[PDB]
C-alpha cells in the first residue's frame, strides 16, 4: 500500500517485451540441452563442475525472470522512485566467480590455484558490489560507485588477461591455442558489454527500457555463460585427448 | 516524493541509538590503531594483505554507517514498506571471502590454494546472496531464501571446520595450536551469531530494532574481523619465529 510515480513507469515497448520473452525461452531451452549434454558426459566421462553449476543457475535465473522479473525481491522498488534489478546482480555474484575459477584452471589438469586466482575473485566480487550499489544510488554518488566498479573491474580484466596469456602458452600448439584465443575474444567482448548496458539502461541514462536492457543482457548472458562454458569444456576435452597420445 | 508508513517506523530507542553510535567510534578507533600497527609491520616486517584489506574496509564501513546508515543506498526503502540494510550485506561480500582466503592459508607459508578454498568461497558468496535476498523478500518466500542461506551456510561451516582441523595438524605443537583453537572458537561463535541476529532483527521477527541490531552486529563485527585478523597475524608471526629456530 505505498505509492510512487517511478514504480509505474513503462517497462518498455510490446516488441521489446515480446523479444525479451522470446529470448528467455531460447535461454532456458539452450540451458536444458546443455545440462542434459553435461549430465550425459558426467556418467560417460569427466566433466568440470563449473560448466554445470553455472548452467544450472542460468537455467533457474531465466525461469525466475520470465515469471517474476518485476516482482520483489527480484526487482527492488526504492523510495528514490527507481527500480533496481536485484535478480540481475544476485545472479552475477553466484556465476561470475565460478567462471573465473574455471578461467584459473583452463586445462582442467591442476588441483591448485595461484595467488592470481584470489586477487581475480576478490576484484570481481567487489566490481559487482560497486555496480549494484551504483544502480541503487541516486545523483553523483551513483557516478562515484560506478567508478569504484571500473577500478575493481579493470583489476579483474588485468588478472583475467594474464590468466589467458599464461593459458595460451600452457596449452599445446594446435587447436587448443585457437580455442583459448576464441575463449578470450568471447570473454572480453561479452564481459565488456555489461558496463555498457548498465550505462544505457534505466540504472544509467535510460536509453534502453527495462525490457530493452533485458534483451541485451540475455544475449551477452548466453555468450558469457553458456557458450564460453561449452568452449571451455571443449578445450578440456582436447587437453585430455592430446595428453593420452603425446604425454 | 514517495510515501510509505514503514519507512518512518522507529529506528529504536535513544539508548540503543547512543549505544550504537558509541560502538561506531570504538570500532573506528580500534580499526585505525590496527591499521597503524599493520602498516608499521609492513615497513619493518612481512604482513599479510588479508588482515589489512579487511581492516580498511571495516574502518570505512563504520565511518559510512555513522554518517549514512539510514540514507540510500546504504539503507534501501522498499515498496513493500520494509527497510533493508544494504550496507551490511555489501560489506560482507567484500570482507568475508578475504577472511576465508586468510583461513585457507593460516600459516602464511604456501602460495597455493586447494579445491577446498574454491568450494569454501563459492558457498560463502551464495550464503550472503541468499541472506540479502531473504531480507528483501516478504512472506514465506523470505523463509525459502533463508533456507537456501542455511544450506549454503552449512557448506561453508563444513569446509571451514576442515580447514581449521587440517590447520591444527599442520601448525607446530605448542602455542600455535592453542592459537588455532582460539581462532576456531572465535570464528564459529562470531559467524554463528550473524544468522541469529538476522532472525532477531527487523528483517526477521523484529525483536531487535534497527539500532539494536546495529549494536549486536558491531560487537560480532569486531570479533570476526579485527580480533580474528589480529590472532591470525599473531599465528603467522609464531610460524615465522618457529621455522627460523626449528626449520
Ligand atoms: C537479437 C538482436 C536484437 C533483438 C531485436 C530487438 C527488438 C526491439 C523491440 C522494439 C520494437 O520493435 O518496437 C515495436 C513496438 O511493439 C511498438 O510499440
Ligand atoms: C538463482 C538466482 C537468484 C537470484 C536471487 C533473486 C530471487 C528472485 C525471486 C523472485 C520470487 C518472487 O515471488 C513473489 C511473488
Ligand atoms: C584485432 C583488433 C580488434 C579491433 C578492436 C575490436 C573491439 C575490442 C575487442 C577486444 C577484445 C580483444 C581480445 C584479444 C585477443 C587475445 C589474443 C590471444
Ligand atoms: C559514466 C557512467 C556513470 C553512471 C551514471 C549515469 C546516471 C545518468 C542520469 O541519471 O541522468 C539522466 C537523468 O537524471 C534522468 O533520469
Ligand atoms: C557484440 C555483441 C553484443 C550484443 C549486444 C546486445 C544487443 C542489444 C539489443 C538492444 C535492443 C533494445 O531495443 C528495445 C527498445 O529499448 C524499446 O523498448
Ligand atoms: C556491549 C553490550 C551491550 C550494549 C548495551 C545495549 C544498550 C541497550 C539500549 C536500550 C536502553 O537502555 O533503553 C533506554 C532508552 O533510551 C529509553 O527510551
Ligand atoms: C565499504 C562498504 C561499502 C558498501 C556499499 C554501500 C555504500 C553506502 C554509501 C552511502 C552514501 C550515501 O550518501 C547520500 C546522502
Ligand atoms: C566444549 C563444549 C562447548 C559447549 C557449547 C558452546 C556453544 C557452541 C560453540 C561452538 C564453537 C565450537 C568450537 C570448536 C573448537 C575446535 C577445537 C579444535
Ligand atoms: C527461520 C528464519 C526465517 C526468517 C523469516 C522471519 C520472518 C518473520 C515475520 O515476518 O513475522 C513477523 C510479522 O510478519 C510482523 O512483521
Ligand atoms: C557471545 C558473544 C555475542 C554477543 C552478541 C551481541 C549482543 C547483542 C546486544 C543486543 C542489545 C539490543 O537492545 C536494544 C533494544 O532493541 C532497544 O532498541
Ligand atoms: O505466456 C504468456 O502469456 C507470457 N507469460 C509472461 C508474461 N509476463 C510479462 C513479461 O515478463 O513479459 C507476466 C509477468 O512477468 O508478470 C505469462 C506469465 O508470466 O504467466
Ligand atoms: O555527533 C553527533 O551528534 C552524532 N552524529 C550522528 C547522528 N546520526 C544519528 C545516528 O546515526 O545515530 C545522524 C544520522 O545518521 O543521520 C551526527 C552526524 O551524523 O552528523
Amino acid at each position: 500500500q505505498c505509492y510512487c510515480a517511478g514504480w509505474i513507469e513503462s517497462r518498455g515497448t510490446n516488441g521489446a517485451q515480446t523479444a525479451s520473452n522470446v529470448l528467455q525461452w531460447l535461454a532456458a531451452g539452450f540451458s536444458i540441452l546443455l545440462l542434459m549434454f553435461y549430465a550425459y558426459q558426467t556418467w560417460k566421462s569427466t566433466c568440470g563442475w563449473e560448466e554445470i553449476y553455472v548452467c544450472a543457475i542460468e537455467m533457474v535465473k531465466v525461469i525466475l525472470e520470465f515469471f517474476f522479473e518485476f516482482k520483489n525481491p527480484s526487482m527492488l522498488y526504492l523510495a528514490t522512485g527507481h527500480r533496481v534489478q536485484w535478480l540481475r546482480y544476485a545472479e552475477w555474484l553466484l556465476t561470475c566467480p565460478v567462471i573465473l575459477i574455471h578461467l584459473s584452471n583452463l586445462t582442467g589438469l591442476s588441483n591448485d590455484y595461484s595467488r592470481r586466482t584470489m586477487g581475480l575473485l576478490v576484484s570481481d566480487i567487489g566490481t559487482i558490489v560497486w555496480g549494484a550499489t551504483s544502480a541503487m544510488a541516486t545523483g553523483y554518488v551513483k557516478v562515484i560507485f560506478f567508478c569504484l566498479g571500473l577500478c575493481y573491474g579493470a583489476n579483474t580484466f588485468f588478472h583475467a588477461a594474464k590468466a589467458y596469456i599464461e593459458g595460451y602458452h600452457t596449452v599445446p600448439k594446435g587447436r587448443c591455442r585457437q580455442v583459448v584465443t576464441g575463449m578470450a575474444w568471447l570473454f572480453f567482448v561479452s564481459w565488456g558489454m555489461f558496463p555498457i548496458l548498465f550505462i544505457l539502461g534505466p540504472e544509467g541514462f535510460g536509453v534502453l527500457s527495462v525490457y530493452g536492457s533485458t534483451v541485451g543482457h540475455t544475449i551477452i548472458d548466453l555468450m558469457s555463460k553458456n557458450c564460453w562454458g561449452l568452449l571451455g569444456h571443449y578445450l578440456r576435452v582436447l587437453i585430455h585427448e592430446h595428453i593420452l597420445i603425446h604425454g
